[PDB]
């Protein structure tokens, strides 16, 4: 599982 978020990662401060 450690993919889903490190590709995830860089897009959360969209927030």
């Amino acid at each position: 599982f450690a993919a889903a978020v490190g590709l995830a990662a860089p897009q959360x401060p969209a927030f």
